[PDB]
């Protein structure tokens, strides 16, 4: 699987590379979809299917996964997990809570970013930084969106106080294979957690394969 390059019994995953058909949410997950477009309605069920995949390997029966703070995802007790998708990919990775105390991951294509991106999703030093030691055959603008949107959703279910793209530094270093490395990202703004100790810096992974760029970071 490609979301296993990016990740470290109490941690599943499961990711799918195309929409399976006829695949159907949850009864009490319908009407959250209900008005949603044919493209949103697929990465919706896709994503959700891979996710109750992992899920149930992990001894927990199906369950509705609804959407609260700001759209985020919901999980059945003691647990914790991370949703994402792209053109060509849905992908969920689940823990306990115990075990793990937070779950962030994201898949995009390894293709330049929109104009006008860059800027809005990052800091004067991680684009001065990130050339000099990024391999010249990767889009290290997208990378940098990759790993920015992980650290968010690993970050937001442990204070509910949103990170901007900016209150993040995050730097990086590249496996001598050179698609695969790892990252830092460092919190510029209180790190207070709703529980557990404060948090201000999170370790996570990424990698480049298939076309697409996976990050994920996994908060023991
Ligand atoms: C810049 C920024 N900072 C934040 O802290 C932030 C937080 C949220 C809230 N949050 C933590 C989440 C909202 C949506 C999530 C998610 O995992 N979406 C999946 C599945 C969506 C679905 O099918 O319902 C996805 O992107 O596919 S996680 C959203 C955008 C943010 N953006």
């Amino acid at each position: 699987t490609l979301v296993a390059s990016v990740l470290p019994e109490d941690l599943a995953y499961a990711e799918l590379y195309s929409d399976p058909p006829g695949l159907t949410p949850l009864p009490e997950e319908a009407p959250l979809i209900a008005r949603s477009v044919a493209k949103r309605r697929n990465e919706f069920i896709t994503v959700r299917h891979c996710a109750r995949i992992a899920l149930d390997q992990l001894g927990v029966p199906p369950a509705p996964i609804l959407k609260g703070d700001k759209g985020e995802p919901c999980w059945p007790d003691g647990m914790v997990g991370s949703l994402t998708h792209c053109a060509g990919y849905r992908g969920a990775v689940v823990g306990r809570r115990d075990a793990v105390r937070s779950v962030g991951i994201d898949a995009e294509p390894h293709d330049v970013l929109p104009n006008g991106v860059l800027d809005a999703i990052s800091l004067p030093a991680e684009r001065a930084d990130m050339p000099r030691t990024m391999p010249a055959a990767l889009h290290w603008d997208r990378i940098l969106f990759c790993a920015k949107e992980a650290t968010y959703k690993a970050w937001f279910p442990l204070t509910k106080r949103w990170l901007g793209f900016e209150d993040a530094h995050i730097t990086f270093e590249t496996d001598s294979t050179g698609w695969t490395g790892r990252f830092v990202s460092r919190i510029l703004i209180d790190g207070s957690t709703l529980s557990g100790p404060p948090l201000t810096t999170l370790r996570g992974r990424w990698s480049v394969e298939r076309g697409l760029v996976l990050t994920a970071i996994v908060l023991a």
